[PDB]
């Protein structure tokens, strides 16, 4: 096939807009926590299943789930 829309595989580079007006709450916050303390605040291409599928659970977008874990590690609310 392919015609229509574009290969969506061709670039790795990307960056769309930035961490735009985020308010995670208590859920979003934790459920982020607790992926993190999953994944290891890290994000691979094994994950993905994962960010993909909790932004399905949560919606919180990949690049947001990506900065939020440094937005929030290296210097933050720490608790665990």
């Amino acid at each position: 096939g392919s015609s229509g829309s574009s290969g969506s595989s061709a670039e790795a580079g990307g960056g769309i807009r930035k961490r735009h007006r985020t308010k995670f709450t208590a859920e979003q916050k934790e459920r982020m926590l607790a992926l993190a303390e999953r994944i290891g605040w890290r994000i691979q291409r094994q994950d993905d299943e994962v960010i993909q599928r909790f932004c399905q659970e949560t919606g919180v977008p990949r690049q947001v789930l990506k900065v939020w874990l440094h937005n929030n590690k290296h210097s933050g609310p720490s608790s665990g």
